[PDB]
This record gives C-alpha cells, structure tokens and sequence, in this order.
C-alpha cells in the first residue's frame, strides 16, 4: 500500500534505524566481545522506540 501518507511515515521509521546502523557500523561497535553487545543493543533499541512513536501511536 504505497500512498502519499503511509509511505512517508515508513521512510522515516526506517531512516531512523538505518541512519544509526550506518553510524555504529563505522564506529565498529556492532559486534560481540566482552561488553559491546549490551551497548549496541541498548543503542538500537532506544532508537526503535522513537521510530514507533513516529510511525504509530502509543500510550506511555
């Protein structure tokens, strides 16, 4: 369903988690080792939270 509303909203949610991945990738902090996984995870996660609030609605 590619429209002039939903499509734009999607491009955003993706551009959010897509921009972070590219950044972290360069920093070289997206692989396991000792305590990096916990960092990358908590990193992307937080980002996603913002994506949802943008794409769809939420309570908290």
């Amino acid at each position: 369903l590619k429209e002039n509303d939903h499509a734009r909203f999607l491009q955003t949610a993706k551009n959010i988690t897509e921009r972070v991945s590219m950044a972290t990738a360069s920093s070289q902090v997206l692989i396991p080792e000792i305590n990096l996984n916990d960092t990358f995870d908590t990193f992307a996660l937080d980002f996603s939270r913002e994506k949802k609030l943008l794409e769809c609605l939420d309570y908290l």
